[PDB]
């Protein structure tokens, strides 16, 4: 496709953002 690449690394790994809470819930 025109970019991909974009998706497979936006879509496929940014868009990991909703465990981003409980993963790092350490944080404070």
């Amino acid at each position: 496709d025109i970019g991909m690449g974009v998706t497979y690394l936006a879509l496929l790994a940014a868009f990991k953002v909703r465990p981003t809470f409980a993963a790092g819930l350490l944080l404070r």
